[PDB]
């Protein structure tokens, strides 16, 4: 029992809409939709302590004998985790799915945007609504690939000029419809990982192709 998936939604829902911003030169981390890290970066944390410059009774002792483990290497460079596998196949998965997107198709997202219309003001609202419509069907693969350019390219509408004050509320809405919708489907058909063997392709660069051409069916036959 170690499952948990916390920057498998989020961390998505932040990277396809950081990826799309970047065609346009615009970046994420411009907004960040929080306070600079910690609290509210109240300058006392880190980088300035709490000592005037010297003060006696404390003259860097703390024991500096320890086990070598435990005190000084444990809690700061044992336990061997490397972070599990956060996504990776999956974030780079989505970048290729979204050009498998912009070529065919047409409609579809422009009617999605057509009912709701993203702006100062809007909300989870109407965006819970035709969101809900799109996993209408059962939540298929196809509709989450389709759902993460719907939103993205929704949230680069109000960014693409300087418009960011909504954007960061588009994240919020796909984060909790991937997580409390599309992960309970994601993982009763199979998880992430063949959806990624799905459409998430490294770049084989090939598909049975990408040879000069061998020979469609023999030109003498």
């Amino acid at each position: 029992m170690s499952m948990a998936m916390s920057q498998s939604n989020r961390e998505l829902v932040v990277d396809f809409l950081s990826y799309k911003l970047s065609q346009k030169g615009y970046s994420w981390s411009q907004f960040s939709d929080v306070e600079e890290n910690r609290t509210e970066a109240p300058e006392g944390t880190e980088s300035e302590m709490e000592t005037p410059s010297a003060i006696n009774g404390n003259p860097s002792w703390h024991l500096a004998d320890s086990p070598a483990v435990n005190g000084a290497t444990g809690h700061s460079s044992s336990l061997d985790a490397r972070e599990v596998i956060p996504m990776a196949a999956v974030k780079q998965a989505l970048r290729e799915a979204g050009d498998e997107f912009e070529l065919r198709y047409r409609r579809a997202f422009s009617d999605l945007t057509s009912q709701l219309h993203i702006t100062p003001g809007t909300a989870y609202q109407s965006f819970e609504q035709v969101v809900n419509e799109l996993f209408r069907d059962g939540v298929n693969w196809g509709r989450i690939v389709a759902f993460f350019s719907f939103g993205g390219a929704l949230c680069v509408e109000s960014v693409d000029k300087e418009m960011q004050v909504l954007v960061s509320r588009i994240a919020a809405w796909m984060a909790t419809y991937l997580n409390d919708h599309l992960e309970p489907w994601i993982q009763e058909n199979g998880g992430w990982d063949t959806f990624v063997e799905l459409y998430g392709n490294n770049a084989a660069a090939e598909s049975r192709k990408g040879q000069e051409r061998l020979e469609h069916h023999h030109h003498h036959h």
